[PDB]
């Protein structure tokens, strides 16, 4: 026969062989039936089989044939706990639910198991019966409720290596571990020094707290070429990532560092990372627009960028040193991948859904939000987590500033929009592309790194009118449409929605609908700023009074920005 | 409880509940733990979790208290039956290996299963007696001889078997491919996407009709760039497209350079089919129509989708320039600003009749002849121009490379392209009379070389292009594709820099998700080299020994009367050209 080893490898999405047994004992009917039931509806929420048996599978079947005598029972929980056996050899979690009163035919139940190394963990619902005498789990059904009972089987399976502690990709984060800092440091004075600019320090810290596992540091020509044309790493595995995290450098720079083992980056006159081993290969800047954006157009305010950088890329291994803040007011919200991980757990989430900003948060918004949350709810997740994740990096210059989206969105949980107590607000760092099916995957694989297990996608993400047209540059469909089916993401689900405008009828935020186009007012950013300097409002329910609000103050900041 | 539905989910990483029972039922030694093991392997190799019922797990644990009266042998199989039942519900497929010799137990375990729902399948293992005694595996056999079903029990053959096997007549694959072939025609193993040639021309007994069925539908014209694509389909090429390329492909195509349903499989390229706004509007909503070449009735598209064009975002990712004055991009940008996908059925086998139809074998001809020739490894070499003695050099490397490794009938597939090129390439007739005199000279070995026209249209689209060449390749049967610098690249337009790094080509092809039948035998850049006379591998230190000869140089020798260097091409190849030359000079 397949090995428990390579059986394991395919019988859940999860990997490694996970079989045993989690025997429930006691009177109480409904505390082993509650328990069992959620159990098995929380390991098959977290993507771990399992099996239950139980009285309406065993009783009118393989124990039909057993009444009510000793030698019966005895028989009858022999064999419960030889079919156990087997679920958990095949790698199934194996559930049973039945009183079994005896000490000896559990005692036994569990021989069968540890003598074939099966782990076995006896769980005394507490609510001639004879009490275990060092069971793994007592849960006192009557006085704790059904979720908390649950968490402590969960929690026993965590410690005994059942259930993944954490089972989002492990983050690389690129930084010098503390008590190296100082060394490290003194190290990068003595090499040959390359200045970067602010953007180029965003992708530094993009690395450097994970954002992109598994690189080691700037793409090398190979990484860069897989992702221009695959969209995916391919060494050892394959995981998304579409946009190209480089660094570039003119001939004149090439010509002194091509041939250094080692170079520090600066920023404003500090040195902030080593790039270690680097090699040097072509930019080819009119191939990676095309590629990358699908279009070359000069006026496409990323592409303006790329277009004025050099003509050489430097791909190397990165140490980047203290660890970067922008002192700004606004550090507070910006949190590592590690960080939100532990925010998670502190919460005791169950479920994290996260959701990509660049604007201003509308109840649009705010309604993919809510109606994920109730899907989340109703597909068994009991404690769902909201990840509100306004970017951070560089943004086109009529974007709102990011102090005034944050200022923004706290309006809109302080109203109640969004429920704080359910929702962490945290800043991406990453610079913003506005490339749109190609940025997509990149927005929604950073959060996947971050622990999100649900990527919430409406309709044109990552997208921006076309500079020569006036017409989206991008088709507003095919974000979700890539994304959904995106190799190299396969630690979370993409939830798509429909796109969300004001309903005049219903006064309301609703999904469009092409019957009842003309129920539909359509507000964009342009029409908010132009609202706001007539001194007018968007219509009640589009978004929340005091959030609207902070957009009239910075509206009136760029009016300023005179007669009186 | 979670429903099938959900539980199936999150058993294994195919979508989808399969519980089951694949019951095996025969004699001592027919064959039931040899197939059951060798099923178990197979599925857990393909991803499909599976637990077996047999005499090593069940006898001695819940079995333990069963011994040999008929009671107790039919309790055993009662107890297989229920266990099997519930590890189907749990959504794996359960094997069981045992005798089961009586008709009315394996029967009760079919009803057990048919009752709940669950898939039951009886699988006859079919040896006859003397075989099975003859076998002895264990010795039982001899053990009864001396003081068991077929000897002093009877075993009750199966009346309707979902499967018999006759082991005694085949062999472990023959069992394992006839049990998954059933479960695949049940939905229970998926069939997973597959590089074997898929022709999409209607089979000739079927032609007539078809003809028929095309007669009646509305009609799209199509121009001859876009009749090459139907050959190039309906060939096999583009296996395993079922036609031109529907919405979901076209942006996997375009974003992954693979199609993923079913599994990965490389295709780089755009396989579409244009339409205006008014052809759009009259043949949205039918079900199928045909498409006319020169008023005749070529194919059906049938279930038709139509999708938006974005040709300035296609153009861009699939060339890596949007320049208008690209030959190909051209062509594009005065197309339709839609696409239509469908299924493809294409009627006359696609000829051209100028004298090279010869040349223009299938994928499956092509096979064919390799298997003819009792080939033990094929090598590839994509063409556009005429082949110098340089191109020549990585054709005659890559074969001493074969022979070192110890192929012993390596065969060439000298492999133009013969579909759309562009204006100043040499033409399609000049080249393959060129080839022929290449061949007659002795510099290719004619008679461990195949020549052939590959009917791709060429896009000039460099690393992007050069895997759908060698994909197809691989699809007709090469073991070997050779690259060298800058393959499918061209000057940028505008600038006249290359359009794409030439060393790109073969860095890509070499990690291409997708290549797995075949390797990858990338080369240097061949030229001319002065010093030693002779084609040569160019080397940076000692450039001043290498002359270059492009088509530009040969077009202005043979203006003057004079040829190009003793060694770089084979002479009656190069008065070939020379021909060629004169006509374009008028
Ligand atoms: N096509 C076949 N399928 C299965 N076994 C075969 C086949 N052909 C020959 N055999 C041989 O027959 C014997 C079957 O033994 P076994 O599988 O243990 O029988 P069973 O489990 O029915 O008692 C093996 O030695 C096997 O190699
Ligand atoms: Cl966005
Ligand atoms: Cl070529």
């Amino acid at each position: 026969h397949v090995s428990r080893n390579k059986r394991g490898q395919v019988v859940g999405t999860r990997g490694g062989f996970r079989g045993c047994t989690v025997w429930l004992t006691g009177l109480s009917g409904a505390g082993k039936t509650t328990v069992s039931m959620a159990l098995e509806e929380y390991l098959v929420c977290h993507g771990i089989p399992c099996y239950t048996l139980d009285g309406d599978n065993i009783r009118q079947g393989l124990n039909k044939n057993l009444g009510f005598s000793p030698e019966d029972r005895e028989e009858n929980v022999r064999r419960i706990a030889e079919v156990a056996k087997l679920f958990a050899d095949a790698g199934l979690v194996c559930i049973t639910s039945f009183i079994s009163p005896y000490t000896q035919d559990r005692n036994n139940a569990r021989q069968i198991h540890e003598g074939a190394s099966l782990p076995f963990f006896e769980v005394f619902v507490d609510a001639e019966y004879e009490k275990p005498e060092a069971p793994e789990l007592v849960l006192k059904t009557d006085s704790c409720d059904v979720n908390d009972c649950v968490q402590q089987v969960v929690e026993l399976l965590q410690e005994r290596d059942i259930v993944p502690v954490d089972a989002s990709y492990e983050v690389k984060e690129l930084y010098v571990p503390e008590n190296k800092l100082h060394l490290a440091k003194t190290d990068a004075e003595t090499l040959p020094a390359l200045k970067i600019n602010k953007v180029d320090m965003q992708w530094v810290q993009v690395l450097a707290e994970g954002w992109a596992t598994p690189l080691n540091g700037f793409m090398r020509e190979r990484e860069y070429l897989q992702c221009l044309h695959f969209d995916c790493l391919l060494d050892g595995g394959v995981i998304n990532l579409s946009v190209p995290i480089v660094l570039t450098a003119t001939h004149e720079d090439k010509e002194r560092l091509d041939g250094c083992t080692a170079f520090a980056l600066m920023y404003e006159g500090r040195r902030v990372a080593i790039l270690r081993n680097p090699e040097f290969f072509e930019h080819r800047k009119e191939e990676r627009c095309a590629r990358q954006w699908g279009t070359t157009c000069k006026n496409h305010p990323y592409i303006k960028m790329v277009m004025e950088q050099g003509d050489w890329l430097i791909g190397g291994d990165l140490q980047v040193l203290d660890r970067v803040y922008w002192n700004d007011g606004l550090d507070q919200y910006r949190l590592t991948p590690t960080e939100l991980k532990q925010k998670f757990k502190d919460m005791n989430a169950d479920a994290v859904s996260a959701f990509q900003l660049r604007n201003p948060v509308h109840n649009g918004h705010a309604l993919l939000m809510q109606d994920t949350h109730k899907q989340l709810l109703e597909r068994g997740y009991r404690r769902p987590v909201l990840l509100l994740h306004p970017l951070g990096g560089w943004t086109k210059d009529d974007d709102v500033p990011l102090m005034w989206r944050m200022k923004q969105h706290a309006a809109v949980l302080e109203e109640g929009v969004l429920n704080p107590e359910t929702t962490v607000v945290a800043i991406f760092p990453s610079p913003m592309m506005y490339a749109g099916p190609t940025e997509v995957q990149w927005h929604c694989r950073a959060r996947m790194v971050a622990g999100a297990n649900f990527y919430i996608v409406g309709r044109d993400p990552a997208g921006m009118p076309h500079p020569e047209t006036g017409k989206d540059l991008y088709e507003p469909s095919h974000g979700a449409k890539v994304l959904t089916m995106a190799p190299g993401l396969i630690t979370l689900e993409i939830v798509p929605f429909r796109v969300a405008a004001y309903n005049k009828k219903k006064k309301r935020m609703d999904y469009y609908d092409s019957e009842h186009h003309e129920d539909f007012e359509f507000i964009s950013g342009t029409r908010m700023r132009k609202l706001a300097r007539e001194g007018q409002k968007p219509p009640e329910g589009f978004m929340a009074p005091k959030a609207w609000t902070v957009l009239t103050e910075y509206y009136k900041s760029l009016e300023k920005a005179h007669h009186h």
